[PDB]
């Protein structure tokens, strides 16, 4: 039996469809992503059906943590095609967000709301797929999951039932390298680092398959030894979505549809503990820097909550020093 804890959750905000991409920038400002397409995929009989019902482009919102006021930072669209941002990370050398988008690929978003679409195509020259989750390594290379088909203007599709989801690395030389493919809905992603700051394991959630995969990282866009690393419990619709490390390199994983966040030790395997949530659909999570406080987004109430974890979070790339 896996032991379960039931900490206190405090609701921070609501009325955010498909709430995801919780992120803190270098100033300690907190952002979340609204995703009409996420919410639609939850209710549809198909990706197409979901795409059709989706009210519009998603948005990056600033949330004031004292007042709860939501401010639209960016509503990305390119050429009439609405973006579907999901996952975010803050850069280290500039206060700007790198945003995985299921319709537009990888974005760089400024706090004043301008943005750049980073890649129409990958380095081999093939079209880009829609991106969902991303994680910086401490070198500045961005690892990205891509569960969707081609970016707009291709029809929207997602690898929820077929194997076509891919993994990329966007390197510090600005190359978008496809590093793996034929996933069934690759979702959350994380980089385990060595004591010395060196990147060395890539953890990737494959959502409906209730699996976490690992690879050994040997350099920028250079991975091998692909293995199943962790088991996600339950037979519910869903599976692992976002994930984050704590300071001890335990991996916390939102298990969408299970009402739990799963906690894996450094060697993976089975969860060592589960965290019971007051909602069925935790989607994504992020630590408040230099704190034990975890912010969690959820799709029962399209809300953001916080709870206290047993230790501080692992530093993100944005919190580390250039030298």
């Amino acid at each position: 039996e896996i032991p379960v804890i039931e900490p206190l959750f405090t609701k921070m905000t609501e009325d955010i469809p498909g709430a995801t991409g919780p992120v803190f920038d270098k100033n300690g400002d907190f952002y979340v992503v609204a995703s009409p397409l996420s919410e639609a995929l939850t209710k549809a009989n198909s990706p197409a059906e979901a795409y059709k019902a989706s009210r519009g482009a998603g948005e990056i919102l600033h949330i004031d943590l004292k007042t709860g006021k939501k401010t639209v930072i960016c509503k990305p669209e390119v050429n009439g095609y609405g973006g579907s941002p999901i996952g975010c990370q803050c850069d280290r050398d500039a206060n700007q967000l790198f945003v995985a988008d299921m319709r537009l690929g990888l974005l760089v978003v400024q706090t004043e709301g301008t943005f750049e679409e980073i890649a129409k195509k990958d380095s081999e020259g093939r079209c880009m797929q829609g991106c969902a989750y991303c994680a910086f390594d401490y070198e500045g290379n961005l690892w990205i999951t891509a569960p969707a088909g081609g970016v707009a203007p291709a029809d929207f599709t997602i690898s929820l039932r077929e194997k076509f989801g891919s993994i990329y690395c966007f390197t510090t030389d600005g190359q978008m390298i496809q590093v793996d493919t034929a996933f069934q809905c690759p979702a959350g992603i994380a980089v385990r680092h060595m004591n010395d700051g060196r990147p060395y394991q890539l953890i990737v959630a494959e959502q409906p398959t209730k699996k976490l995969w690992s690879y050994d990282i040997k350099g920028p866009a250079n991975i091998e030894n692909k293995k199943v690393w962790g088991h996600i419990p339950g037979t519910h619709k869903g599976g692992a979505a976002g994930m984050v490390f704590d300071e001890d390199n335990n991996l916390l994983v939102a298990n969408w549809g299970s009402s739990h966040i799963e906690v894996f030790g450094p060697d993976g395997g089975q969860p060592k503990m589960r965290i019971r949530c007051p909602f069925e659909k935790p989607a994504n999570l992020h630590f408040k820097p230099q704190t034990k406080t975890i912010f969690v987004t959820e799709h029962d109430n399209n809300a953001v909550w916080k709870f206290e974890w047993q230790r501080n979070g692992k530093k993100q790339y944005c919190e580390t020093s250039k030298f």
